[PDB]
């Protein structure tokens, strides 16, 4: 069942394609329907099942960087995931782009993508734009110029100042520490996710509600952490 392994593709389809007599990844390049996450999974089949080393994850990271600044010399790019946790080979790549002043985040992402496109950096977009609140997320492919490189899956995020923290965390991961900062969240009254912690409401002593939900500043990844009540972990130490 090597169905699974496509990109776009879990154990979920990996159940059906089967259904057909399909048992070859040509079998289904040529006769299956695809998604198009599902057809750029299967065109970089090979590539998509190598981790790379972090060194290369910064590689990817400062093109995003090099790129970003060219328009905005004060535009903060981080890479997330596994790289910021600190692993010794990533299997794919989050960008993270803010801006301090908070506000000169936009405009940019439309025009990063293009430039990343003409240099050849960019090679499959899974998904173009994608608009999340004051959130814009690219999913995609790229590949570091030369030989012998590789396609790496990269997504790319712009995302307000106020929301960075939140972001960082959130990109950061991993999912399994996600989900636990969102249940223990969940037992303060307040709901973590990618743009914001906030409270359900505000109710006094007597159990009245005297006001709406609050968004909680959260300036830094330690506020959030102080917020929910725990002593501040590095990035190396969110792996479960």
């Amino acid at each position: 069942e090597l169905f699974s392994n496509i990109w776009g593709a879990g154990t979920k389809t990996a159940q059906m394609w089967y259904q057909q007599g399909f048992r070859s990844l040509e079998d289904i390049r040529s006769q299956a329907s695809l998604t198009t996450q599902q057809a750029i999974g299967l065109k970089h089949y090979s590539d998509f099942l190598e981790r790379m080393p972090r060194e290369e994850a910064t590689e990817i990271e400062q093109t995003v960087q090099k790129a970003a600044q060219a328009f905005n010399s004060g535009l903060l790019c981080v890479a997330c995931g596994s790289y910021r946790r600190g692993k010794a080979t990533c299997g794919d790549v989050d960008v993270a782009i803010t801006h301090p002043d908070g506000r000169s985040h936009r405009g940019i992402f439309s025009r990063l993508l293009d430039s990343l496109r003409q240099e050849g950096f960019l090679t499959d977009d899974l998904v173009s734009q994608e608009e999340n609140g004051q959130q814009q997320k690219y999913l995609g492919v790229c590949r570091l110029p030369g030989p012998g490189r590789r396609h790496r899956r990269l997504d790319i995020i712009v995302v307000p100042y106020s929301e960075f923290a939140c972001a960082l965390l959130y990109f950061t991961g991993s999912a399994h520490f996600n989900r636990s900062m969102r249940a223990l969240a969940k037992t303060k009254g307040m709901s973590l996710s990618e743009h914001a912690l906030s409270t359900a409401v505000v109710r006094n002593t007597h159990g009245c509600k005297v006001g709406p939900g609050r968004v909680l500043p959260t300036p830094t990844e330690k506020d959030v952490f102080r917020l929910l009540g725990l002593p501040y972990r590095e990035p190396a130490e969110r792996d479960w």
